[PDB]
C-alpha cells in the first residue's frame, strides 16, 4: 500500500501520516471456527490453525497507536493459542470485549497473535502523547488498563491486564498492530526489525522475573538455576543473570540447546539427563527429592552454592525439582507451565527452608522500559536465532512448538528482508553485529 | 444551568449527557497577572489573590472526565497557590502546556486551583472507560502520565506526574473540575460530598507516607510521630497509625490542636512547647540535638520506644528532630516543609543509626483507592472540620493559610447545602454521623 | 530441690545462685530406644511414647540460659515428635550433635520436647549478657547460631536454626529448659505463666508470617484468609491481621471452632464442610478450581475482596484452593502442611495472577520480640484454651494429636497452680483476665 | 613470641594451642590522657597522638576469637579516631563498658585501633563454632550484640552494634586482634593477608549501601553517582556498581583521584573542582541547585540519565547536590559526613520527587559474607594502594588524614612482609596480581 511503501521507504512522520491507511492488512491469525479442530488430537500442529491473510483494519482507539508491523517473533503464547491450548484465545477475546466500548473490536471471528514486534508508528489515537508518525518503536505484550487504580501500583497487576496478540485481539504477526500507547518503547537504534523485534515478551518477562524489584531481584553474586535455558526467557535470563553479575546455571536437555546457552555466555550448564529428569518424575516424590539432592549438589559443585533463584517456567515436572533445589530462603520464580501447570512439590522443603515461589507474568511498562534500557546500551542483546517471513509464520509456529529453536524465532512481518532497521548503525557497529546475534543460525536440532 | 440542575436534582445519566456543559464555570483561581503582587509582602493574604469568577470550560481529551464538583477542600498547595510559593503555579501549568497537545489547555490567564474534590461525573472523554455521567466520585490529585513506564512501577512517579489543581489546571475549587480518568474513585456511598471532598490528597498522602510499601510502611506496633498531626496530613496520619495498630504521638502547637487529635484518638500528645520548639531551632544544631533527645526521651515516656517511623511535613523547624527522635533503623517520611524547605540534620543521626529519609508526595492510584477502601468501611473518618461556601472559599484558605483549622476545611462547590449525597444512609447510620465527623466544629483558636 | 523452691518463693537472684542445680530434673520426654514403637502402627498413640520422669542436666553452654520452666504449651511439632514422625527427631538430635562441641549435648537417649515456655532465669552461661537469675523470661523456639552470617539478616535463615525441643533437646516441656539466650524474652508481666508460654512458638510464626517484612507483611485493610483458624497458629493470625487493622476471614472446619475463631473477634468466618473438603479435592483438579472459586466468591461476600493473604499451614487439602483464592498479587503464606505435604496446586494462578508463595517458618529473635511487644501492650492476648499439669502433659499432647483443642493447651511445669507468675496485676486487671483468656474453656 | 613464630610458620592447629598467648601485643592506640591533646591544634596530627607499643592482652570472651593480625588497613575512623574527633573513642568504650560483664575489658587508658583485618585465628572462646586456631581470617568490623533481637533482623541494627577498634578496643592495628567470631570469614584464599585486609570495612560498607538489601539495593542498569569515589569507599562501590552491570560515575576532586577509578574501570568521571564545590557551596542554597543541575547534566551527558542512587559520605558540601541529582525516585545513601555532618538540603527536591536518603553503617555479617564471597570469586579486588608496616601506621594515617590516598591503605601488622598468606595461588594466578591490584603505588 501507499502506507506500506512509505514506511518501508523511510519516508517522513508527515509522508507516513499522509498516506492513507489499509481498510485491511495481512495478518497471521486464528479462526474462531478452529477451536475445536484439535479436540483428542497428540500433535495439535499450529501449522493446521494458523491462517496468513487479510484481516480488516479495525478503528484505533484514542489511547492506541497502530504500528506497521516489521518484524515480530514467535512466542510461546503464540504456540499455545495456535493449539488453543490451555484454553482457546477466542474466550479470552470475547472477556476482552465484555469490558464493552473500544474493548469489544478484540471479539473477532479472527484472533490476529504476534505478543511483541518492532515497527513504525504510522497513527496514533487523539489521546496518545509524543509518538509520532515515523517513530520506531518495540511494543512489548503488557496491554493494561491505566484506569485501574493497580495499574498505578504495578502495570502488570490490573484485573484488566492482558497480553497483546494473547487475550486481545491486532498483534504483532501482522503488517500491521494495534497497540496501547503504554505498550510502546522507541526501539533500540543499532538493532534490525527482526533482533529488536524478538525482545520484548521474553526479555521483559525475564527481567521481572528476574532483575526487577517485582520479581527474584536478583543481586550481582546470585547463583540462578534457570531451566529451560537455550529458549526465549532463559536466554534472556541468563543475558540479565551474567549482566546482574549473578551466576547462571543453565538447564538444558540437548548438547545444541548447551550450545546455546554457551554462545550467550553461561558456561555453567546442567543437562538434564546427566540427572535423568523424564517428565514422570513430577508424580515420584521421592525420585523428585533424590533428583532435586542430586540437582543441587550439582549446583554446588558448578557454582558453588545451592541456587538463589530458581528461573521456573517448564512447569511440573521440574517444580519439585525448583522448590527442593532452591537454597534456604531461596526464590523460584515461575512465569510458566509448559510441561504441565499442575505442580506439585514438596511443602517442607518451602517453609522449613523459608523458600519462595514468586509467581510472575510478562512485565509492566517499566520494567520493559529498564528491560529496554539494557538492550539500548548493548548490556543485552537479542537472542535471535532463526528469521522467518511472515508468509512462513505457520513454520516458524512449529519450530518453536516441536522446540527446535534456540533463543527466538524472530518473524519478519513488513519488513521485505533481514537486516533493516538499524538506525544507528555507529553503535550497532561498535558493539558487533556477532555480539547481537549470538545465537546466530543455532537450532536444537 | 440545566447541567448543574441535573446534576444536583440527581438526574439519569442520559438526563445529565443531554444537559449541555456550560461555555463557563464558577472558578476559585488566580490571575497570571498577579504572580508578582507578594513581593516583599510579609504576611501574603491568599484573599488578595484569590478570585471567583467564571472561567472557560476547557475541551474534555479523550481520558478526561468532567465532574460536576460538588464539595472540594482547602488542601496547602492551595494556599502556596495564592501566594504564589514557593513558584507561582503558573509556571507549572507552563511547563504542563510545553508538553502540547491536549497539555496546552492547562496554560491559561487563570488558574483554576483545588486538588481534590467530591463530585458528580458529567461527561468523558472517548478513552474514559466505565465511569459515565451521574456516578459519584471523589477525585484525587494525582494527575500522571499513563504512557511513562514510570507511572507502571509507580502512578507517583513518572516525570509528567503533576498535582491536580497546582501543577494543573481545572482543579476541584469550581463547579466543574477537568480530571484524568485515573484520578477518579468512587466516592463512599456513606459521606456527604464535604466529607468525601476532605480527604483525597491528605489521606492518599498520609496513606503512601504510612501505609504503603511506597512510604515508611508502618506496621502494628510502630510508634509513629506525628508533627502537625491536628492539620489535614496529620489528622489522617493518626487514623492510619491507630487503624494499622500503630501508636501515634501527635505534635501539636496548641491546646486546641490537642483537643483535635485526641478526638480522633491520639491520646498520646506532645505540645511542642512543652518542647520550646521555636522556629530559629533550626538554625541551632546543638539544641536541635538536646531537643531532639528531649522529643525522643518524651516519646519513650508516652509511647514506650522511640518513634519507628516520623511523619513530616513541618519542615526545616522540626527535620533536624525528626532525623535525631526516629529509632535507630528508623524512617523520618517527609512531604512537605511548611516551616521552610532548606532542611538542615546531623547527618550523624542518619546513618550511624541506619535511619532513612524517605520524600513522598501525593500517592498514587492505587494508593489512592486502597485510602478509599479504608474510608469505605469507615475503618478511616473524614477529618473535616469546617465547611465554606464556594461563595468563601478565599476566607477557607485564609483559614487554612493562618493554622486555624484542624483537620480538614471543606469548600462546598456545586452542592447547595451541607450534608448532601449520602447514597449509603445506613452505613452512614451504622458508622454513625459523629464518628463520621470527629472534628467537627472545632478550630485552632 | 532448693533450687525449685528458690524460684517459686520468688528468692533473690543471689539465693536463686545459691541453689544448687539439680542433677536431673522432671522432663516431658521421649526414648530412643521407643523410636521403632510406631512400626506398623496405625494410631500413634503419643501418650504411649511421652515419658515424663528425671532425665539428666546437661551442662550450660556460655551463651545459654537454664530456665526453670514455670509453663510450657504442646505445639503440633510436639505430637509429630511424640509420633517419631516422620523421622525420629533423635535423627534431628544426632544431626545436631554432628556440630560438635556444645552441641554433642544434644545427642542423647532421651529427648526432652517442649518449644515454647515461660519461665525464670536460674543460671546463665558466661557468655550471656544483661539476663539473671530471677529474671522472667518466655523462650521461643528459634535456636539458632548467631556466628551465621545468614543469622545477621535474618535469625531465621541460618543452615543451624533449629526448632527448640524439636531439632534441640531441653526443651520446655520440663522443669526446667535449656535455651540460648537468643531464645530469650522478658516474659509479658501481666500475663500468668501458662498464658505466656502458649504464645512465643505459634504467636511468632503467625507474626513473621503476617505482620512482619519476613512474611506476608500484611497492611491495614488487608483481606486475610486464615487456614485451620482455631488452632494455635490460626487464633494468633486472627488476632495480628485484626490488630493491624486487617479482615481475617477464618476457615473452620466445624461449630465448635467457629465458636472459638469468633471469640478472637473473627467475625468473618467460613467452614470447610460448609465447602465440601476432604483429602481427595487435592487430587482433583477440577473440583480445586471450582471449590476456590465458590471460597473466593465467599470471601468477596464476607470481605468484600478476594484474600490479600492467605494464611495456611493446613497444607496439601487447601493448597490448591489457596493459590486459586488469593487476589492477583496475592500472597499464600505457609509454615506448615498438617494434612499433607505434597502440595498440588495450578501454576497457572500463580503465574499468572503474579501470586506469591511465601514459605515461613518460626520467626527470628526480632520478629518474637515484636511479637512480644504486642502481647505487652495487651494488642494481642494468649490463646490458651486448656491447661494441663506437667503430670498430664501426655494427655494434653494427645488432646492437641487428636485435634481436640482450639488456641493453644498450655503445660504448667514448675508451675504449682494456675494464675501465678503475674507481676503487672494492675495491667492485667485494666486489660481484663476474660480478655486475656478469651479461649478458656473452649475445646473442638 | 613463640605463638607469632608459630603463626609465620604455618604451624598446625596444635601447634598454635600449644604456644602460649603473650600477656602483651605490638599494638597502634591511643592513650586516654591525650585526648585533650589537639585542643586548640588546627592540624590534629595523627602521627603525635599514635602510639605503637606493648598493651596488656585482655582475656577473650567466651564469643570472642583471638587474632593473629597479619595485616589491617587505615580506615578513615582510625584518622578520626587518633584526632579523637568528634568525640575521642574513649568516651565509646566506657560507654561500651557500662554493659558490665566481658564488656569492661574495652574500657582501658589505652585503645587499639583498627577496624578490619586479617590473619590467623590463634585462641577461641569456649562458645565459639567451628574457627579453629590457625584459620585465615579476616575481620570486619561489626561487633554486634547477638542476643539482642534487632541483630537477628539485622546485625547492624542493634543498640549494642559498634565498630571495631572504634567503639571497641583489641582492634586490628596490632599483632593480635579480638573480635567477636560473628566478625570472621574465612580470608580470600587468593588473597595476600595485606589484600584480604583493606577490604572489610570500606567493601562491606560499599556493599551495604549499594549491593544489599539493606542500602539502595541497585539492580543492573543503574546509574550510581559516587562521590569521594577514588577513596576506600568509593573504591569498592565503584566495583560492586559495575560488577551489579550498574554504570558508576566516579566524582573525584582531581586528575590523580580520577586516574584511581579509572583504573578500577570506571570510565565516566566528574572532576569536582570544575563544579566549584566549596565547603560553603552547601550554604549557599542556589549555588547548591545551580551547582546540582549542572552535575545533574554531567550525569544525564555522561551515563544517560540522572543517578538513580547517589553513594554518599562526602557530608554537607556534596549532599544538597546528592538531593538535586538523584533522578525522580532514586536514593541518595550515605554512610558518612566528610566535609561535615551539618547536611543541609532543599526538601523539595527530596519529597517532590519521591527521593529517599538512607543511612547506612557498616555491613552485617550476611552482607560482609556476601561481600566476602565476591571477593572470593574475584569479581571485585582489593582496593590497596600502598602498604606500611605496623611500625609505619602513623604515618599511614597520616597519609589518610591528609587524603594523599587513593582506595586503602594496608598496613602488614605480624605478616613480617608484603605477598603472605597467599593459599590459593592458582586462583590468584587466574586473576592476575595487577588485575588483584589496580591501585597499587597510585596517590591522590
Ligand atoms: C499527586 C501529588 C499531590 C500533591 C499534593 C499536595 C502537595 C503539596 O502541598 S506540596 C507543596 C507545594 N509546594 C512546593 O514547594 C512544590 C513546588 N515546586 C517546586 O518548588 C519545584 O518545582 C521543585 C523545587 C520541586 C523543582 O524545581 P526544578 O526542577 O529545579 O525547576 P522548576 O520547577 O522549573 O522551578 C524553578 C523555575 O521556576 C521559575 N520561577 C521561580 N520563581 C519564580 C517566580 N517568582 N516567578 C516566575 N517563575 C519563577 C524559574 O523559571 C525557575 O528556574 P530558574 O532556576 O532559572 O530560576
Ligand atoms: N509472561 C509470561 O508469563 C511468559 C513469558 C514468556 C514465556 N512464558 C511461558 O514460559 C515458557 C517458556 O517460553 P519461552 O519463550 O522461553 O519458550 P521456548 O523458546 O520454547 O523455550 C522453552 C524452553 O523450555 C524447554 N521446553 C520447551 N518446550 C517445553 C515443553 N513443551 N515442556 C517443558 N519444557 C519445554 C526447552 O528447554 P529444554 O529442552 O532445555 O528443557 C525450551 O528451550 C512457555 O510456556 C511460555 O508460554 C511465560
Ligand atoms: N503530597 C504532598 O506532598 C503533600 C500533601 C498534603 C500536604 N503537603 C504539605 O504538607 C504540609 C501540611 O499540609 P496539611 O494539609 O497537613 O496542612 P494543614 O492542614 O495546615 O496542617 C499543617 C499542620 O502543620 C502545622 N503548621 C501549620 N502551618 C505551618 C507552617 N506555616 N509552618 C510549619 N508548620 C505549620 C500545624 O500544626 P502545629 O501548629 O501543631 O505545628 C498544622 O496543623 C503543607 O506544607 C502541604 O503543602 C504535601
Ligand atoms: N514455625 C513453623 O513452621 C510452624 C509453627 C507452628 C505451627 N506450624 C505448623 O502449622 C500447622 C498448624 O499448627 P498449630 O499449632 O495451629 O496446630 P493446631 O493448634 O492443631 O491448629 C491447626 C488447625 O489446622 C487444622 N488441622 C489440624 N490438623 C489438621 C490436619 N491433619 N489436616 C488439615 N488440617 C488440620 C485445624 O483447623 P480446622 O479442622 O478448620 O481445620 C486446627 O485447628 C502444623 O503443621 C504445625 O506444625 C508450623
Ligand atoms: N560504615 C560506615 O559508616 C563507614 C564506613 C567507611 C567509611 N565511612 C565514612 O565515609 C567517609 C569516607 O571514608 P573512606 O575510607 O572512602 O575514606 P577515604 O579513603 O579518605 O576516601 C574519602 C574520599 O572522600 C573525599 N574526601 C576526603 N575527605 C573529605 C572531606 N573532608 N570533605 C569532602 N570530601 C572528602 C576524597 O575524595 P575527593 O575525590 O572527593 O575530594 C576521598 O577520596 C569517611 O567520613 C568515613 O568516616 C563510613
Amino acid at each position: 500500500s501507499s502506507l506500506s511503501r512509505a514506511v518501508l521507504d523511510g519516508a517522513s512522520a508527515a509522508e507516513i501520516e499522509a498516506a492513507p491507511v489499509p481498510d485491511t492488512y495481512l495478518a497471521l491469525h486464528l479462526r474462531a471456527e478452529d477451536a475445536d479442530m484439535f479436540k483428542g488430537v497428540a500433535d495439535k500442529d499450529v501449522r493446521k490453525s494458523l491462517r496468513l491473510g487479510e484481516v480488516p483494519m479495525p478503528e484505533l482507539a484514542p489511547d492506541e497507536v497502530l504500528v506497521a508491523v516489521m518484524a515480530s517473533s514467535i512466542n510461546y503464547n503464540t504456540v499455545w493459542s495456535a493449539m488453543f491450548e490451555p484454553i482457546p484465545t477466542f474466550h479470552f477475546l470475547k472477556q476482552n470485549a465484555r469490558q464493552g466500548g473500544w474493548a469489544t473490536r478484540h471479539d473477532q471471528p479472527y484472533h490476529v497473535l504476534g505478543s511483541d514486534c518492532s515497527g513504525v508508528v504510522v497513527r496514533t489515537g487523539i489521546g496518545v502523547r509524543r509518538w509520532k508518525p515515523g517513530d520506531h518503536v518495540i511494543v512489548h505484550p503488557a496491554h493494561v488498563d491505566e484506569q485501574e487504580p493497580a495499574t498505578h501500583g504495578d502495570g502488570m497487576l490490573g484485573t484488566e491486564q492482558r497480553a497483546w496478540g494473547f487475550e486481545t485481539n491486532f498483534g504483532g504477526l501482522a503488517e500491521y498492530g494495534v497497540v496501547r500507547a503504554s505498550q510502546l518503547l522507541p526501539k533500540p537504534a543499532h538493532l534490525t526489525w527482526e533482533e529488536a523485534a524478538v525482545s520484548p515478551l521474553c526479555a521483559g518477562t525475564a527481567y521481572r522475573m528476574l532483575v526487577s524489584d517485582r520479581g527474584a531481584q536478583m543481586k550481582q553474586g546470585d547463583i540462578v538455576l534457570i531451566w529451560g535455558a537455550s529458549g526465549g526467557l532463559g536466554s534472556y535470563a541468563i543475558q540479565f543473570v551474567k549482566n546482574g553479575g549473578g551466576i547462571p546455571v543453565a538447564v538444558v536437555s540437548s548438547a545444541q540447546k548447551e550450545a546455546a546457552v554457551r554462545a550467550l555466555g553461561c558456561d555453567l550448564v546442567i543437562n538434564r539427563a546427566e540427572l535423568g529428569i523424564t517428565d514422570d518424575i513430577a508424580d515420584d516424590p521421592r525420585r523428585v527429592v533424590e533428583t532435586g539432592r542430586k540437582l543441587a549438589k550439582l549446583v554446588v559443585e558448578k557454582a558453588g552454592r545451592e541456587p538463589d533463584i530458581v528461573f521456573e517456567h517448564t512447569g511440573r515436572v521440574t517444580f519439585g525439582l525448583s522448590v527442593i533445589v532452591a537454597r534456604r530462603g531461596g526464590t523460584v520464580v515461575t512465569c510458566g507451565s509448559s510441561s504441565g501447570y499442575l505442580h506439585t512439590f514438596d511443602n517442607r522443603y518451602l517453609w522449613m527452608k523459608l523458600k519462595k515461589i514468586v509467581g510472575s507474568h510478562g512485565a509492566n511498562h517499566e520494567e520493559q522500559q529498564a528491560t529496554n534500557r539494557l538492550f539500548e546500551s548493548g548490556a543485552v542483546v537479542p537472542a535471535m536465532s532463526a528469521v522467518y517471513p511472515l508468509a512462513e509464520a505457520a513454520e516458524a509456529c512449529r519450530v518453536v512448538q516441536t522446540s527446535r529453536q534456540v533463543g527466538k524465532v524472530a518473524v519478519l512481518c513488513m519488513a521485505p528482508e533481514q537486516g533493516l532497521g538499524v538506525t544507528d548503525p555507529d553503535l550497532r557497529a561498535r558493539l558487533g553485529e556477532d555480539r547481537l546475534n549470538p545465537l546466530r543460525g543455532l537450532t536444537a536440532t
